[PDB]
DNA sequence: CCCAA
DNA sequence: CCCAA
């Protein structure tokens, strides 16, 4: 069944921010499997406990973008997420009209690993064929995106996009009103915005934006969208302006607006990908496959010169993930001679850009971690700069690399981790069990603060301490006991 | 008394978005005088009526910025604004700690016209002296502003900035909790964001940001702020980075974050103003005053060439209000020979940029508006462009110019105004009284929609129709009757 | 003096 | 094939 696949995707595969297909933003130690639909069905049925504050807060995660910009990802509290996932699954025969959208390329799908929503899984060549077919006969292309799409979704516009704005306002129950209420309860009983990273909020965004896709399709516009990004192919510049006007109208019906910084009109024929994609791919040492494994093992000079050229291209243009794409080009084709030099280049670059920190794990097996103690200082310096820059992706990834490889962590960097106080870093330190007393003092300060939302911001840490029998449940409800009794661990071992 | 000056400023001078000192965004026909303290004290006392929806919506206004970007200004519903203004004033001895801030340049003050808050009233030479004193001995400057400051203020952070975050969370009444509640009721019972344009929300932003200013001052940072823009002067680059880190920390305590697009570090000595300010002022025809009125009357060639050079500089740089500054340089020094040519240039430019539409009224008296009917087509074409571009400042300003000068308005652009459906343009058309039936159909559709927030979005139109005895009060409360009985007109004549 | 924020 | 969005 496909409805069951929705349930398993919502709980076990796309509860955490696992939407990136190439490499996960969150380290693989955190996971959402062994969170079975029966367990969420039990949590939703539970009525025990009482909360003074309406709604729930979410575990916060700050991931660096390509330009070192913070992006806010959220891990929803399992009570609110369990109710939301149950309500989404129980009415998928009313919701699955977002599956049959030809203008939304990123949408729920029945993937092999189990996830419904994977960002850029269709790859650039199937994208190339479609882009070539759409671009034919048109001499203008429009790139326009919503300004704050996930962060300013009006939750009360969830019923509207289901049944029309006017009919829903006149009717002021229906399933989409309850979906509105559950999406509000997921984030502090707040109508504006949705959490970023779970697939329930991406489902909500698909539901809202599918009405705009429908009323743009009915006017005969040939357009595609990737979440919030609309690309349009117009024979005339006038039809391009008319598309921008109609998109503004239909988004303003749902309290949404265009990002006019990124909204631009270009003259076809333009590049199908970005420019630096083609510049890196013509200069790539691995752009030709020789079908024998010895011939495509790159020497040290080729990888070093390609990485230097990629650094120059990223500095000169700065309009995309030049370094991410470049190191993902040449990291699997190395031989054992240049493994250490490339690892040193990656260490320097991953200090200078935290986004390149997850790549180290693919070369961390071949590099001898002990060596002359130098790599311990490498990882501790990276941890210190991750604490200062208040980034969560690189900091948690570096904790994962230090713990998984038995690399010691200094006390001063533990103290500035404490000062940073991001939830998943503290969950990793909790999993280390060395710093149990300092984690105990931190969660004790959270407890004596007496704020429900501050406990909800670290529910993952509190539940992980409960699962190893090191802390009582801060909540008076039985959701944590239901999760523990049925075997839910968000740091599972093999 | 200064408290009484606060109350008159809140109701009669800064209820509407009147913070711009050079020229108002809103046309002079809309005004907030004859809304005295006694009427607001009566409306706050009124308990009659019932509303199904908590909170109030606000009259929406979309003003184009220098780069044609829409900025959302809001006119708060007079019940919510009257309660909010009464609560702000009744505790000004607790609130006026924002007056004694030396880092907030734009703040409440006792001005001559009566407004508490005027943006850029100090002028650039008093700013020049202070900027020169601050910039001395420092070789780096930091420009960092909050990303969505007014739109993403958390209302529940209003108690925190009064009494500390931890003390307010432990206490979870105090006056700031009620100020929280009233600021929420001003905008749809929503904790996120404040309306833009009234001085109550600017007072709220001062209250929130003054704690950040205090904890930035205590570390010895020499910095200034203009609403949300922080400028800092550092002897070293590391002091600049440390200021950025501490500012990020103290804003993140209040769920606030920097705009890292506009956050940039420059090397002193940089210019006190922008670059194009200096290029326009060295090339200005009026940069020297000859103290006799005949000698500084500019000929046609000087003004035309200065405006063309300004158009070129605005096209080439595009980093500020080049055209706004340039036309405000040379518009008062014209003689009667070049008045019509400058009006034609302003008409073309004001069609191409709506922000230059308010200037036309200073040259609309000398030019014969009848002429050979051409100016009527000018204004109607500008109106159609304003309705296409969904801007409210230029559209309402052009309505003001057409109505005030007895200029006829075509029916097709009236229908396109109704299709746009901005509130203040419809208030002006209501004031014209020619289009009473179409306005009646529009507000009748709003009434049969049966939504409280859609009536609150056009409360000004509904009250203006109620004041001329052309429509009943949509609300069951007596606030409109209190305002009508005591003589409140938001379109008053002299 | 004449903008913006 | 190997990014982002
Ligand atoms: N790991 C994930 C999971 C989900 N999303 C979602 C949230 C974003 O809203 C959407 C794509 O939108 P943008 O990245 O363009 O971001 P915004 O719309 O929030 O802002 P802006 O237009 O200012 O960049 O993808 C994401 O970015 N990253
Ligand atoms: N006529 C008025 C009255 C008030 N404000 C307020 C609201 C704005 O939040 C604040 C200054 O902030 P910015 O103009 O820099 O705008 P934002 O902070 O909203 O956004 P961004 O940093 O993206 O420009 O001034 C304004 O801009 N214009
Ligand atoms: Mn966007
Ligand atoms: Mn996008
Ligand atoms: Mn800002
Ligand atoms: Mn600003």
């Amino acid at each position: 069944d496909e409805k069951r696949h929705l349930y398993e995707a919502l709980l076990r595969h796309n509860y955490f921010p696992n939407q990136k297909g190439s490499i996960s933003e969150i380290p693989p130690c955190f996971s959402s499997r062994t969170f079975t639909p029966e367990i969420a069905e039990l949590i939703s049925s539970d009525t025990s406990g009482r909360r003074s504050l309406q709604g729930y807060d979410c575990v916060e995660y700050y991931a660096t973008r390509y330009n070192n910009f913070p992006r806010t990802l959220s891990i929803i509290h399992p009570k609110a997420y369990s109710k939301l996932a149950k309500h989404i699954h129980d009415n998928w025969e009313e919701i699955r009209f977002i599956k049959e959208n030809e203008n939304s390329m990123i949408k729920p799908d029945m993937h092999a690993d189990g996830r419904i929503i994977i960002m850029n899984y269709e790859d650039a060549e199937t994208k190339t064929i479609r882009e070539l077919n759409d671009g034919f006969g048109r001499r203008f292309k429009v790139n326009a995106d919503i300004s704050g799409c996930f962060t300013n979704i009006y939750s009360h516009s969830i019923p509207w996009a289901v049944i029309g704005v006017n009919n829903a306002k006149i009717a002021l129950k229906h399933w989409s009103d309850k979906l509105d209420y559950f999406q509000r309860q997921a984030k502090r009983n707040e109508t504006h915005g949705v959490p970023i990273g779970p697939a329930t909020s991406s489902i909500v965004c698909e539901i809202i934006l599918s009405a705009v896709d429908k009323r743009l399709r009915d006017d005969g516009f040939l357009f595609r969208r990737y979440i919030d990004d609309y690309t349009c192919y117009c024979k005339t510049h006038d039809d391009a302006k008319e598309f921008l006007h109609l998109l503004g109208m239909e988004l303003s019906k749902y309290k949404l607006s265009l990002n006019l910084h990124k909204t631009k009109i270009t003259n076809l024929p333009g590049t199908l990908n970005d420019n630096w994609v083609s510049l890196l791919n013509v200069n790539s040492p691995t752009k030709k496959r020789f079908t024998d494994q010895d011939l495509n093992k790159l020497s040290s000079s080729e990888v070093i010169n390609f990485l230097d050229y990629a650094v120059q291209l990223n500095t000169q243009v700065g309009g995309g993930s030049i370094l991410k794409y470049a190191i993902s080009l040449v990291i699997n084709n190395l031989d054992e001679y240049t493994i250490t030099q490339v690892y040193d280049y990656l260490l320097n670059l991953s200090w200078h850009y935290p986004m390149l920190i997850p790549y180290l794990g693919v070369l961390i097996e071949h590099v001898y971690l002990d060596d002359g103690d130098e790599y311990k200082n490498k990882f501790n310096e990276i941890l210190s700069m991750c604490a200062e820059n208040k980034c969560s992706d690189g900091m948690a990834w570096t904790l994962y690399f230090c713990i998984k490889n038995n690399i010691d962590i200094d006390d001063d960097v533990i103290e500035k981790i404490i000062c940073f106080g991001d939830c998943l870093s503290l969950c990793l330190l909790d999993s280390s069990d060395i710093y149990e007393e300092k984690i105990n003092n931190f969660v004790s300060d959270i407890i004596k603060l007496d704020y429900e939302y501050d406990i909800d911001r670290y529910w993952l840490l509190f539940y992980q301490r409960f699962f190893k029998d090191k802390a009582p449940s801060p909540y008076n409800d039985k959701c944590f006991d239901i999760m523990k009794g049925y075997g839910v661990d968000f740091m599972p071992d093999e």
